[PDB]
């Protein structure tokens, strides 16, 4: 859709499943749903983990928001 939605779904999408229609909100990603530390830390810890950061908590601010996440991989993958 946007840009980190790509790892993003396949992050979620190997954690627990697809909830693209239920998780895109633009709002948050542990408020709006407010999933669990364990499930959204763990398909974080893939996201980065696959694109080769140096992120480590700031992804618990950056991705919770469509705006700040595609703007996060841009910034720093830039790719």
């Amino acid at each position: 859709l946007k840009s980190t939605f790509d790892d993003i779904k396949k992050i979620i999408s190997k954690q627990l499943s697809v909830e693209e229609d239920k998780i895109q909100m633009n709002s948050n990603f542990t408020k709006d749903l407010g999933a669990d530390s364990l499930d959204l830390v763990e398909l974080i810890m893939a996201l980065e983990e696959k694109f080769n950061v140096t992120i480590s908590d700031q992804d618990a601010l950056k991705i919770n928001t469509v705006q700040d996440a595609i703007d996060y991989i841009e910034k720093n993958n830039k790719q």
